[PDB]
């Protein structure tokens, strides 16, 4: 439970996006006000005026990548509450207990539930906050607010959102803003725009509408060699059984993701303090050394499955060029021909060896899945009408350790501010975009944003 | 947490033993009284008068088998509370959080903590009941009590215990008794008593006192082929590196324990209802069908290590009879000669099918456990049973049958941990303790807590 | 190995050309190779050998080449390695010849796909095409007396029916090997119907019955061993909108046991120890080791099937609503199948000492290994008087009355001797070593003279 | 069996070293001369005059690192013959069959034999070449020979070795030389030389002579975080149960070695052709991208074991600084005080980003160098093409020589030190079986074809 604020009142906090980062904040505030879990909150009566705006029509966790049988890449103990308080009612185990499913999950013997199940757990959590989440609202800008228009100090912010069904613009006033909008699809700048070129994030939701007949002999290419690329390549061979699929990667091979126990301690919540305090050179060097814990890597078991699928083809035909499904390593796409009335595009491939008697290959494909990752800079556009409130000379938003961005103290009241969530890897460590530290961080955020107010 | 009852007052419940079974009852009672876990408890004034008697000097979980590196045989999710309420403060995960170790345990990636750790967890739990647990008290009998002697109705029980340090006998009066005393060492009937013949349960605590010099080339035999035998045999080779150890088993081979997921559902808490209601013939048949889940089986990984160690010996010497450590299958012990001043006993071996001798400094007897010590403990109330029973018969709720004309309905005796035959293969393990503790709190204190 | 003209007196005739006989062909080849056996340089006389196989080409339980099915035994136990790793008929040399050895090395598995191990044995078998007559089903074995003045049987006539033409062919031999594997075991209570198909004919017969891979068929599977689990699992992929039901009289699928100490019962050198035990001892031993082979599923497939069921529970807590269901501790009491309805009605009762409407029932109830009894009925009078069963010696030669059968003639059994020779007899476990033993038993004296 | 050549004759081939690389060459020549394996070998009555010089007294494979329980890091299929011919009598599987051990190894279900076992397998191979291997001979230089008086062309080489027992210098003449001397111990340039500073390569042989009492509470430090460091650190805690061990590494963590299936194909024999023909810049980039397949990495299972042991210490005491065994990451050694009459050295630590210990010994597990052939060949380096400062092998491992200074019938080959031109597999067992066969063609092809 959290009771709603009338839309027109001045909010204490408005959060943009209701994915796992914002949801853990919602959960942490709930637990902070629960006197059974927090002996102090016995004397507390007033609840902060909180509001969440989410672009999707309901809570959903990367729905375009809910590939049948995909598993989480992280232990369920790192759910949205347990590392902060195992007694919380929002643990994965308590959710299973409520679904009457806990003993059955115990016999699974896995730390890595299906992505479908973990979505249901977080959907189960999120439903308990329906009175403070406005769905179908896409935030478009954040503009400065002044209670006295003749004042030179901004003391609140107006968040504007467009309803995804009507297009109507709504305005909500708040003292503090959290931006937790995840990542945007990153496409190679050389690729043209075309309904047959689909980022991995829209795989489950748009590809079936393009290629309607599940038995047709489509040619489908996949670009990339990380977890998204591997899952799409593996699934397409099951989803379209008569298809010819081609995995295109600029590396020489899929490489295994690293979560060996010592290396994995960089994701511990208490490391965030050490990481933040290092110099920019140390943080950059560290992120590069631990690259294989998260980016451009595939879970070993899935590498092993794809290799076995390829081995079976080799058993049937010693000639790799005749295989139904193929991996073309150390290639890059140099041209995509897509104009004209035909269904298929023509992809031109050259070696990915640095430009420093080469051969060019062509493919005709009905679709190209682009599994080339994500950017986390969409907040720059959302915050562009308040960036003049930054300190003189900053070209980028600067979060402190507590995730609040730096602002000119003469332009912004100390009672107003903006916080960033999920886009702070460079200052806060490889865990920032993941589920890794969300439970603990939600607690930190509730202290940071509401600590004085609750006390 | 739970406040004490004066020793001389009439108790609501007395529990004999403070192992995991009693600890689960204590925890569930705490949780039933916790307004965070039951809003239907914010309006509860009186805490029931509860008492626990434990013979050991502190909480301890088979400390004589705390073999270096030994692991749990069950997922940590089946702890003393989670399957009943994951919000409990007595979960394993919350314990880790209090110890500041939760994130580190996460990187272990295991469902099977070290036995040493799970002991500390339950010990951490047990400390919060220190005001209601009397340690160093060995219960010796349970005797019937009558508030009106002129009556034919037993309406309470007197539990007598001997202090392990002083020998003083104490008497406590209670309306209800729980017996949760675990198992006793099962010894083969043909073996004589000798300080060199030591049951597995006393391995860590007695053997080092006997074989003090860790460098001597002792001959040590081990009898059995279940989990206790496998762990002792493996550990002896590290503990006494120059020893010659011999594993003696009547089966042909160590066999893996079965916790494959469909088979493992017999341990689910909700199976207890189905199992309890089956006939005596069906109950026996299923326990025999599911034997490989618990008795006479070794965790697959431990077998593989032992086999690898033997394989390495074969690499060094192809003649098995010259090996330092040996496994002798399909053998039974027919005689042990032990009378004499000489240090070693002479073990005589025969085939286990329906001359070999070993001279040994010690024999570890890893032959399992019996669970009927309650029969001796309850013999002075045996006349209160319905006429014709030669055994104590627990109902589904674990309360034993008593002649309704001889025992008041407000008094009773419950059994815990010794009911495998009527309640399933999960009765003696950690499997259903969290849910079962909750059930017991309902059965014994439900009416009292509701009013 | 060079062929023998059909009409000549053979030294050895083998009935069946599956893995059991193939191991013999391979072992005889190696016994004659001077690279492997120095003495064979002084042998130019090859024994007169011939193989009769009922299938049109070599094939290894092809009605069960289920997509993704794996071997249940390490590739080291191929058809030659445990006898001689230098043999050209090893699995590793096959991979090397196919140019696949390093790629297989990167698979890091001891358990090849069944498809692959079948191709490995097919590669072996093709090198014996001159002594294998395919499409020939042996129908009887009949005694021969070469000396009209004696009553002593000193050879055998094996007659076979060609499966395509029906012509009956007769071949004379001094010694016979029967290595015809197993026959489908069906529960005695089940009626015959084209919709009731044993697991051995799953891949080959069911597709002809259920042609539309997308139709919402109800398909039941009976049993809980490796075949039941592989079919139950595959049907959910093969007919994705189907409703499948696994019917078992046990309470659960149970894991197969190949832990290292238990598994030593399959070692080649155990056969001597096993054979010499009493009948009661051998019977007790087979019962104690049942979980090594019968009524058991590889753990990984159990875990997989359980995971699929768990996903259904996530989607719907009501098991009775599931697309795919397991009904444990059940038995089939009646099958209603006479009628125009496309579906049969299966009647279920509890198996301790509800109905389904199904388009098909897969019967995964295992195999019998006694078909040799009918094949040998015209020589049964040659057994020692008082024996009601064929008795193999340790060397697999069946006992015969020395006053009725010349010592130069005899009959050997392969694959049907579990009760006398151990759990390894019907499997691949000891075939390479046993191939060697058979060549010594059958050709030892002849190869020495030669 | 290859027959020996008289010591004073002109050899066709002389090999420096008799480790696995040279042994694979010996095996491949044997197989090339076997008419059972190569049909042509029937019409060959001329065995090449071959000789091997090995400094150790008998075949031995990194005996200084035969840590109890250490395992191969490579599938046994990549033994010294199988990838070239599975029918060879020198396969690992055939060795097991000859030792009567094949079925027992099968029940192990592993591709990774114990290093102790794989050592014995290669020793079993090596015994069959005893007539052409001179043990106890340390090669010190290779000198050019001119058989034609007044000529300026080198057409043979003199290999000189010192007897390890007597110190006597022997001279052997050959037209072709193979250098296969493996790697030399790499020590950090800042550390001083002291009997207490011991490279990992001498762990099993030298540390026990230094720290003789296995029960004393030594402080033993280990430097590095690759496979050698991890095995020693792990072993020291078993070998010296009361010691205080400290792992010092400049990385932040031990990282797992990569042999996942697609990545691992860089080790396939046929990749050598692809790698060799790539540009110098492309080869350096590829070697950098695949580093985690071989250098500064630990087998995952071993990392997990070390992490488990540390977790247990955390269970016993939450204060990392009080643990018996400790890991100090992101440190480098800046100073060692060791000139003193006190038994312990003083190690000074600073951050390894761009504290003191007192220890009885420091194990330096800092890897290997492969450039000792430069010193062995220094008296023939004037024969390199003008302008080369380094030895350059062709694809077939023959080093380039000025065609006007060296007869085409003479030459020198390198084995194992050619990673920069031939791929990450060059120094390992990965391609030895195939490569030996290639070497037999390269060195003896014309000679065997004329025969
Ligand atoms: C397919 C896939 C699978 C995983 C992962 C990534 C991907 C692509 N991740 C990493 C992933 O970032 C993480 O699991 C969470 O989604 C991060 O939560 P955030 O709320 O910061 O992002 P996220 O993208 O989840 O949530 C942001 C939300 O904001 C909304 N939004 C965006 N713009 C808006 C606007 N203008 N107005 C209103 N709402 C807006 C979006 O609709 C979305 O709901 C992961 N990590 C891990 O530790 N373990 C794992 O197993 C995985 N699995
Ligand atoms: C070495 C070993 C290891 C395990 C297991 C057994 C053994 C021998 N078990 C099974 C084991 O029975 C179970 O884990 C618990 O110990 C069950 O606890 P109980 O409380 O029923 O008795 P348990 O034996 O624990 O404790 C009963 C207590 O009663 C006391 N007592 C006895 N008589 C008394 C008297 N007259 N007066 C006072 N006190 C008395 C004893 O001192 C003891 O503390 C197990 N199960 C599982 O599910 N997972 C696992 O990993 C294991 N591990
Ligand atoms: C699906 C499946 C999978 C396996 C296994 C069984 C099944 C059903 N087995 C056990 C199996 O029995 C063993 O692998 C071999 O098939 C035994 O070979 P046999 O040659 O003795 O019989 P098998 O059935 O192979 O061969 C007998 C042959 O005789 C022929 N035949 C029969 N009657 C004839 C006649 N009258 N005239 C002419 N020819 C006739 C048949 O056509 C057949 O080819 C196994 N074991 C193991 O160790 N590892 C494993 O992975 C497996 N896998
Ligand atoms: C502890 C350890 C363990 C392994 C490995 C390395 C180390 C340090 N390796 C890599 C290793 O390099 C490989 O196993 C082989 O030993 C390489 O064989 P070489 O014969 O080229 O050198 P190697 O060092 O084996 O042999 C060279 C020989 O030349 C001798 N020698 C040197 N100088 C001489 C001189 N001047 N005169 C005479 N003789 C001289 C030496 O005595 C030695 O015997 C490995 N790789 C892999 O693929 N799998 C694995 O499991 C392992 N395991
Ligand atoms: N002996 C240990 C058995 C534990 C049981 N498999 C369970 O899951 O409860
Ligand atoms: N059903 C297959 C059993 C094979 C047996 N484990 C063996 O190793 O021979
Ligand atoms: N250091 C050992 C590397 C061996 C290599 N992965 C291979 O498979 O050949």
């Amino acid at each position: 439970r959290l009771r709603s604020t009338p839309q027109d009142e001045l909010h204490d906090l408005l959060c943009v996006g209701f994915g796992p980062a914002s949801l853990a904040i919602a959960i942490a505030l709930h637990d902070a006000l629960d006197p059974r879990l927090n002996k102090s909150a016995s004397n507390i009566h007033a609840q902060p005026k909180i509001c969440f705006l989410e672009r999707q029509k309901q809570f959903a966790w990367h729905s375009g990548m809910l590939v049948p049988g995909s598993k989480m890449q992280i232990s369920f103990i790192k759910d949205l509450a347990t590392l902060r308080d195992p007694r919380s009612s929002f643990t994965f185990l308590n959710y299973l207990h409520q679904k009457g499913r806990l003993i059955h999950f115990t016999n699974l013997s896995t730390f890595l539930p299906a992505r479908l199940e973990f979505e249901d757990y977080m959907r189960w959590c999120a439903q308990q906050f329906s009175d403070v989440v406005a769905y179908g609202e896409e935030v478009v800008e954040v503009i400065p607010g002044k209670s006295d228009p003749s004042s030179s100090v901004v003391d609140f912010f107006t968040v504007r959102s467009r309803n995804v069904e009507t297009g109507e613009i709504s305005a909500r006033r708040t003292r503090k803003v959290v931006i937790a909008i995840g990542g945007t699809a990153k496409m190679p700048s050389g690729l043209p725009q075309d309904p047959r070129i689909i980022h991995s994030s829209k795989y489950c939701t748009t590809l079936p509408a393009l290629l309607k007949d599940k038995s047709k002999p489509y040619n489908i290419a996949v670009l990339g060699s990380g977890q998204s690329a591997a899952e799409i390549f593996h699934d397409l061979q099951k989803r379209y059984p008569n298809s010819r699929t081609t995995l295109i990667m600029r590396d020489s091979a899929m490489r295994p993701s690293d979560d060996s126990p010592f290396v994995n301690e960089i994701f511990n919540p208490e490391r965030v303090d050490k990481f933040y305090s290092q110099s920019a050179a140390e943080r950059q060097r560290s992120l590069l050394a631990d690259k294989a814990t998260n980016y451009s890597v595939v879970r070993l078991e899935l590498i092993e499955e794809i290799y076995n699928d390829m081995y079976l083809q080799r058993v049937k035909n010693p000639d790799e060029t005749q295989w139904q499904h193929r991996i073309l390593p150390e290639r890059k796409i140099t041209r995509v021909e897509h104009h004209g009335p035909q269904s298929r595009m023509r992809i031109h491939l050259k070696s990915s060896k640095p430009e420093s008697n080469d051969v060019k290959e062509t493919l005709e494909v009905d679709a190209l899945m682009v599994a080339t990752g994500y950017n986390r800079n969409a907040h720059e556009r959302l915050l562009s009408k308040v960036q003049h409130l930054r300190p003189t000379g900053q070209d980028q938003w600067k979060p402190h350790r507590d995730y609040r961005v730096e602002m000119d103290p003469s332009k912004v009241s100390s009672e107003a501010g903006i916080w960033l969530q999920g886009c702070n890897e460079r200052t806060h460590g490889l865990s920032d975009s993941l589920l890794s530290v969300l439970a603990v961080r939600g607690g930190e955020m509730v202290q940071s944003i509401f600590g004085e107010q609750l006390e």
